[PDB]
């Protein structure tokens, strides 16, 4: 039989582990292994996320993750939507621990400008914010801006093609989180020879309300992928309304990748 | 179209608020009102348990709804698992709050001896913990025992009837916790005024492997119900395993407390 894969999967900001719920028993069944990471101040990390000063701090337990595999193991790494700088930080550290970055509905910066550059050009342009609410919190790395989102707009803008269960899961479960703009347009530029060198492979929704498609088209077009594909009907949240369509892309990426 | 309710929800220890994601919309879209409580260092409250030493401490984000109600208002309060000793002390507080109380697959203490007294035959009675880790932490006023489910128990014992995305959902959520034994073997009795007046349903599933169905008619008998309604086919976690049955068995407990 075919050979399988670890899949190390990254969430969102202000969500958790727990979004891959639906996904990670389609991947296991197909013989997959998956690591779901819990990021700082994520989830049920008991630890908010004013204690979380930068985004390597954030991103901490991805890199403890891909620091503790054995040897010449390699992983399909997964980041989604905020996820995409989580997987671009570790990539530039691990690069050789990563046989091909998945950017789903993601960030996917480049090796040009600073680190936030994509998220900061998304803000230029989001439409609502709804009911979600911004606060700030002053540490000794500056000023850190909080978000918590707000049910109106999560159910517009992030799982309006979802279950109505996954939507109240979601109310019961998200937090205040932060997209690190500040600590994220200081940082050194990603490098060529880390993050640049890793193979990359772009999955998008075709109704994700957050980051439009055309957003996308311009990030790819600023910094190459060598594969696009596309889940039909999906919203944001698309672990949660079309799994098994993700889990179709991922194992098409799988066999794509099983060189 | 006859009255809806209120049903307040109450989770079991070392789980959250997110249990009854199944639930609440089906409650909802028939018209009742759910708030799911998230008790302290529970779900995705910052706050670990340690740091939250007494049950009374552990119970007061249901104080606080229920003082938050209406003049007024009564609610069905639904006491999952250890959430039956939750909802007892509530009950012991705000009766007049309260138009039933719901014990499902819960620890149903009475009024006669220390509050642990159930869960301390629990604990002498069953096999099964498995993988699940047992710690000790000491506070100012003495150990706190606590439990850490494994993920081996959890399949067995309390969700073997579930989707298995429901277990992957759990195991990615569930905390370290406490049945706060020490706590409950030190507090005052719960009284026949408060608690003991409230009307009382008990709802068991036909396959809880936790609290088995044995030991479940050992409470009852100790403390009698006005009712007992049973779920077939379900699990511990029934909420999650058979949504629609407890769904249907909440719908007839608010029909015979219907609000003249
Ligand atoms: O896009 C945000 C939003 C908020 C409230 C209602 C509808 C949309
Ligand atoms: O609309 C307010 C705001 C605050 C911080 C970042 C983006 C928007
Ligand atoms: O460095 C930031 C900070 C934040 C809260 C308390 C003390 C320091
Ligand atoms: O819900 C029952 C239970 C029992 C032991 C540990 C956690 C939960
Ligand atoms: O089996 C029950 C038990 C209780 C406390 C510590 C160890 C075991
Ligand atoms: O209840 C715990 C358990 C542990 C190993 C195998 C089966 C059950
Ligand atoms: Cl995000
Ligand atoms: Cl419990």
């Amino acid at each position: 039989m075919e050979r399988k894969h670890h899949f190390v999967l990254v969430h969102n900001a202000c969500h958790g582990a727990w979004i891959w719920y639906k996904l990670k028993p389609l991947l296991e069944s197909a013989g997959h292994r998956v690591t779901a990471v819990e990021l700082a101040a994520s989830g049920i990390d008991p630890r908010p996320i004013q204690a979380v000063e930068t985004v390597d701090e954030y991103s901490k337990p991805l890199i403890e993750t891909l620091k503790s595999l054995p040897e010449n193991e390699e992983v399909i790494l997964v980041g989604f939507s905020f996820g995409g700088i989580n997987i671009a930080l570790a990539a530039d550290i691990f690069p050789a621990k990563i046989k091909v970055l998945v950017f789903l509905n993601a960030f996917l910066p480049d090796t040009t400008h600073v680190p936030s550059h994509v998220l900061d050009k998304l803000m230029e342009m989001f439409g609502g914010w709804g009911d979600t609410e911004f606060s700030s919190h002053e540490t000794r790395n500056g000023t850190m801006s909080l978000l918590k989102m707000g049910p109106k707009f999560m159910k517009a803008r992030l799982y309006q093609n979802c279950p109505i269960e996954d939507y109240e899961l979601a109310k019961m479960l998200h937090r205040q989180g932060s997209l690190f703009t500040e600590d994220l347009s200081k940082k050194e530029k990603f490098s060529e020879e880390g993050y640049g060198s890793v193979q990359r492979v772009y999955v998008m929704s075709s109704e994700d309300k957050i980051i439009p498609c055309d957003f996308i088209r311009w990030m790819i077009d600023n910094f190459n992928v060598s594969k696009v594909y596309e889940i039909d009907g999906g919203d944001h949240m698309v672990m949660l309304s079309k799994p098994q369509k993700l889990f179709d892309s991922l194992s098409a990426i799988a066999t794509d990748y099983m060189g």
